[PDB]
């Protein structure tokens, strides 16, 4: 579709730019001596300050589909989010929290989703004292190299599943995917109860092999 | 049980120290000006250099049960891991990789579990361009406040499931626990196939309400 | 009435504390070395970080009637404004802008009145090239030692002025004050037209002598 | 007309340069990296030290019609004012005070007008607690984008109003402007009383729509 | 007599404070970390800012007999001299010029005596290319340890030299004091001509052994 | 004769370079952005570090007649003096002491004369409390603008003054110069006693008008 | 032969580059400003990070005959050694230890030889208290400007000395060299006893004049 | 015997203090934070500045037998050496050179033994490219734990070796130590020629076993 604008240069944005091959990516950063690694990773470099509205504007924030903000602190991140919300009130902002208490403030400023990596890292380091199966699970299903992949299938308009609960469906019995959550809008319910009635538009979050994913797509078809 | 040594001070170790309330923690760092913020978290502060073997042997690495190594850079992390493996060759080390290239070096140097936060953050950033149900799942299954919890349940000796396949065990309809993986030793098998026969000593990793967790523990009981 | 919280310390907050005698003021700043100059002016001091929410709750933001934010940069000012809007959504915030670009960001963050000193100073510099009567007017009507004072007077309910045009009222001829604007809510009409009709609750903004101010206050009285 | 010299580069001189388009402006500054932003704002950059007398004479202070001094501290401002007064005893100097105590020292050292932004900001922040119509009035009549403008209209020699009182002249109903003050030489009378007899050469400070300003200009003709 | 105030701390004021042992000295400086090195020299330390009139009035400038102003720059020296002349208009000020151009400004601002060390150092450097007898003379006549001393001897009223010319007085053969200058008021006449008639109230500046100084005082005695 | 090399750029070297017009002057300094003022003052600029022997060598230290060392501290000054003494053991080094106690160490390193300006400034500021005739005398006779000049005349080989004491000479009686000292080699005796026998080669240090200087040259001729 | 890679730039690598003239040297360094001094010392500069594996593979570590590692800290040195050992398992690595504790860690990580300059310096400074002939011996036999040189002379296959003891061989009187030690593989025997039987392939470490070195080389021929 | 003063603190002085047990050591450094590591090694601590003469006299330089100087740069090392030469002219100084250029400056300042660690380290790096027997020899003969020790032995007065050639003596054949040099005063002859005749007072520098050292010490005995 459209392009993706990245404000700031970090390691998180480096791995995001690794995963974003094939799409058009702009990078808005202040450092001039990162242009070689930005152009080698496959993204156009736009010199500028991400907190300033003119430099935000030049990097085509208006026509973007998602803006990814990863600056040095949380004050600059909130300033960048408010500048982007001054330019376009409909674009998607994905921000990164450096501290734990600034998550609700980064949501108040206008970020559509706040990804706090040090909270995830601290909880995995706390749960990995006895045996580290949770960290292995997270770092394995997020990688697009394993046999099982976490993908979101949507329930199409006019399917066989409208009104049918998950207890009447038995998707794991007929397909073999593991239905770990069903999302609507911006709300996700992990491990939904048995009388949860399906709708048209609910996004099914599941884990399975791509053969099971294609079988699940063929099962919920129109 | 025994104590837990934390080498270095950052935000990851701060959240790990928050989630370790109720246990004994020794914190080993060069900064003296972190003594209040260590001591307000319920942790015994020990001044020293984590890369030095004398300042390591100060903080009781021999009697510990797990060492968490999160220093300022990755070279310092590998040096401190080598200094730990000089002292006690069988203690559990949980490291943190600040770069993606250094994970095999941190695992060769001796760390039992390497947790790279920037790779997880980049993969959750790149997968949240459309809709962020995966980042919501990851950030909500780990918090120790939500309704559903990810747990590890061990299989005792003499149980009712020795040799029983996962299809005939029928965990999800009977108990209500979503079985996302069965782990053994130092491998984790995510979404195991239907011909997988259990063994006494396996670890079942699941998601469910605590009533379903109690029902699963009473269901696999000897 | 209630108290007033001040975040940060500069010359603007020093002059604001000079103009605020008779009230109770809580200053919140990071430097300990300013406790002597804060406590000399007749105001309490609270050590802390004004961007952090807990240090804001130490300084009693919830029970305050106005919060005045003047920090070292506009990013920290926006971050402190969102930290205040976390605690009490309906408190009054007066912010100070360093640059002209950040005024709409400061209003989007939640500030109820953004006062930019450098913009006023630049527009008084570039207007005093020929003859400086504008700068003299601005700097003479604001001081509370002159003979002519800019005074906000409300129109009480049940007054004789409700539904009266400003030509039919002839305020300057009977009372002697100069009606330079009529405001209601967050809008202000400078030099209002002759067909404008007064209503109850509107604020009359005028310049005049104190005796003329008293005569006007007794003229709108029922 | 002739050129304008600006000593130092900050925010106040930046907005002053924004309003001063069309004339010739020489910006004298110590930093060399401000050259691009000075030339982009529309002024000729002259590298030098504003405290030195030779670097002042390089920037053509002798022929200018006004010199605007805004340096880093207040001692540097007094030093630059003393240097300009050593060069030229007739030029108009506009200074910016950092503290309230140095206004009399800057006026004794030779500044034709001292503008104190922090005193104005502190008084507006202290008068904006209840409701901020004063800050709205100041920042709306100084901005040259609103409908009303604060204009200085000089009384010419041979006008119709030589020797009439302001009670008998009755400017506001016949022209539509608001007479907030009158000026003579270096003095200003805000809200002049009704027995004030007009003279020739007096400057009328007023607020009004430009149609009312042109009606007042045609009213005071010869 | 009374005390001596020293504003600012550097090496010049350090040697001046060494040569003022036996007297009372107030030292006024911004640095708190100079309290030991001030107090070990026998001087009462006063914290404050020398450019501020309140911190000047702290250090007893009104009751002093001489104020020595050696601050970090020359603009600060002129500002502090103006602040001193605000308080006591007749106290003696000894300044120090860090640049050659600022001597007339430091004398216009109010300093009774301006002592520029870099000009003296440059003139003693350039005159010591061949042989340094002039620099040796200057650096050896000032030290209070050598055999010959430069002294000021006043002429009392009723002396033996009223109206007596310097040729008929014959000071060098009778007493042994080298008469390099006769001073009066605020002028010094170096090598006065033979027709110079003395007056009661003149100051004779001479070089000689202290026995010759006693012989000169007993020779000009009334 | 030959050239003069100046190591380092300060105010003392600036006034020394002002007094050294007509001679060939090299300047060895580290800062590149002083080349404009060095080339405007009339001296060739040699970029380099004065402590390094290769950069010392390039600036033609070998063929010089005097090297003037004025660096930022006394350690760098001693390092420069030892480098120059490694290159040429016969050249003249004129150094400047920044602290008082390093005078004997700057003489131990190999400087031919050490000019300590802050000691002279402190002693003049200490002697200028009562009346400042000493500072006026020093700063007037060092200036080549007054009527009296401090010049050194040498006694030629074969003069009329060999063996004649100063008591038999009466140079001030026959000429009118003030003989304030007689130097030989590197020793100066200020105010010499009456039986001091003159030699051939003794350097007479005197103060007088240039007519008296020419008369003194004609009196001590061969 | 083949090239030599130097990781990092300091004083030790500078003197090593001074002795290594004639070969091809690739200097890998983080700083870009060291490019001119590297190219003036006679080596090809390769900009990069010596800890990264890709920036190591850019500098042709695979084909080199020795890699010299000297970085800022000891952890960075262990990291670069681990990276080179990940690239190549046969190349010769020479490291420099900063502390005495890390010699065994650098040898375990894969360094073929660890040189500790501070341990040698401390032992020479402690053995130079009485008289410093040890430091003179070391710094004279390592300098390639003296008369004697420390040479390694290998024993060839088929030589006359296969199977003779060093008592019967009697090298010193017949050749003139001093046999301080013999080496085999990775071991060295200093002052070998008289029953030590020579073999083929052994390296003889000796000191002597080059005439004696050539006499020893002709002595050990086939 | 007497005590030893150490100026500065680094790894070289740490190893020198490790090699100096049995003696009394006074460490003089600026940092207070090194008092714990100084007092742990069995040495007294003196806070002060090693370049200042009074802080040197606090640490008893006059009664010392050797002073070891190792400061942060060569300028401060030269300044400290000249400060020591002020106090006691005949004390022994061991200095440490940072660069190769400053060795002759350090010897001209007064140091009796200049030990450059980086030059020795660079010449051992550039000689271990092929096979590192030189670095092994240098780092094995210096440690006081091996079996072969480099030991200075004097020739006592009245010995049997006075006037004896080194061929006629045959020291290696009877005693078993390797005579690698003969030194007298501040000169050393490495690999002395066969015609060299011994004299009383000369120092024999040799490598051997401790029993062979005792046999040599009893062989020169009268
Ligand atoms: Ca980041
Ligand atoms: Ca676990
Ligand atoms: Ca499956
Ligand atoms: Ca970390
Ligand atoms: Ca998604
Ligand atoms: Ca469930
Ligand atoms: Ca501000
Ligand atoms: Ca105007
Ligand atoms: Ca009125
Ligand atoms: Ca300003
Ligand atoms: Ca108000
Ligand atoms: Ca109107
Ligand atoms: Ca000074
Ligand atoms: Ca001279
Ligand atoms: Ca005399
Ligand atoms: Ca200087
Ligand atoms: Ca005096
Ligand atoms: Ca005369
Ligand atoms: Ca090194
Ligand atoms: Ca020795
Ligand atoms: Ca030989
Ligand atoms: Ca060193
Ligand atoms: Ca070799
Ligand atoms: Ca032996």
């Amino acid at each position: 579709s459209r392009h993706v604008v990245i404000c700031g240069w970090s390691e998180s944005t480096l791995e995001c730019l690794r995963e974003l091959r094939g799409s058009e990516v702009f990078v808005l950063a202040e450092d001039e001596n990162v242009r070689k690694k930005v152009l080698r990773s496959g993204a156009n470099f736009v010199h500028g300050d991400p907190t300033r509205v003119s430099d935000l504007e030049k990097a085509n924030v208006r026509g973007a589909r998602a803006v990814i903000v990863d600056l040095e602190s949380d004050s600059e991140t909130i300033h960048c989010i408010l500048g982007i919300r001054k330019i376009d009130e409909s674009v998607r902002i994905i921000a990164e929290a450096e501290r734990y208490e600034n998550i609700e403030q980064l949501r108040m400023a206008g970020a559509d989703q706040v990804i706090s990596p040090f909270v995830i890292s601290g909880r995995l380091m706390s749960r990995s004292i006895d045996d580290g199966y949770e960290a292995m699970f997270v770092q394995d299903v997020l990688a697009e190299e394993s046999t099982r992949r976490m993908v979101e299938v949507p329930i199409p308009e006019g399917s066989k599943l409208e009104g049918v609960s998950v207890l009447d469906a038995d998707i794991h019995d007929v397909t073999g995917v593991i239905i770990i959550g069903v999302g609507r809008g911006d709300e996700l319910i992990i491990d939904p109860p048995r009388d949860y009635s399906f709708r048209a538009g609910d996004i099914i979050l599941g884990i399975g092999k791509p053969e099971e994913i294609e079988r699940l797509k063929n099962y919920i078809s129109a």
